[PDB]
DNA sequence: AAAAAAAAAAAAAAAAAAAAAAAAAAAAAAAAAAAAAAA
């Protein structure tokens, strides 16, 4: 039983991970996205306690499309508190493999001295985590969850030229919102918000990260 | 007839329930530094 709960919940992780890429604008191949359980079995294997797939088989890299030298790599640890060791491993990966980005899907939680170490080492290379319950549910697809779109600093600068606008005087959004944690979404970025209305159709609003 | 002690009148004085945010204390895992055993 827990293997094959083990490879369900490992196959709906990978999904939500290959649709939060797609999303972000990485470069992602259709049959990823549409994977299913018996491809994922057929392709990873089905017993995770034999290390079929282990939890380092299941590193994801992918590349964005107008950039192919910008990266991410998505790692899946297997201890669930995760020290400064593994933190530094994954760091020191990133330095010989040259890329900027990774997401650390954890299992149960981080040090904070870990945390720390993301806090500091975050302007050189981004450093994300994320829960393993927190995957489980593409955010994005609850029918409570507008669409959201990250501009650039054009469309913010033509945004705040069009609407004689100062960036303290917008609403604002958290850093540590579910739907800016799923976007990778830094400081100083303004989301649009698509939302349906009932009076006039459809709403677009303005929100800045902070 | 002048001086002193006790009694009474006049004047100042002091004596209810709910809910959220902040502070605190025991605990508890983590991480860096110091001492000891062995090759």
């Amino acid at each position: 039983m827990d293997d094959e709960a083990e490879t369900y919940k490992l196959w709906r992780i990978r999904k939500t991970i290959m649709q939060l890429s797609h999303d972000r604008g990485y470069l992602v191949t259709q049959d990823e996205l549409d994977q299913t359980l018996e491809q994922f079995k057929e392709m990873f294997g089905d017993k995770p306690s034999e290390k079929r797939p282990a939890r380092s088989d299941l590193i994801v890299l992918v590349a964005h499309n107008d950039d192919p030298t910008d990266q991410m790599f998505v790692f899946f640890p297997e201890e669930p508190k995760i020290g400064i060791k593994t933190i530094k491993t994954y760091c020191t990966r990133m330095q010989e493999e040259n890329i900027h980005r990774a997401i650390v899907v954890v299992q149960g939680g981080m040090t904070p001295s870990a945390k720390q170490s993301l806090v500091d080492m975050a302007p050189k290379y981004i450093l994300e985590q994320f829960l393993e319950s927190e995957l489980l549910i593409n955010i994005t697809e609850h029918e409570l969850v507008p669409e959201h779109v990250v501009m650039t600093v054009e469309e913010k600068q033509e945004l705040l030229s069009r609407y004689k606008l100062k960036e303290n005087m917008l609403m604002r959004i958290q850093a540590g919102d579910p739907v800016a944690r799923y976007f990778g979404l830094k400081r100083g970025q303004v989301v649009k918000i698509i939302r349906s209305s009932e009076t006039a159709g459809r709403y677009i609003s303005y929100r800045l990260v902070c």
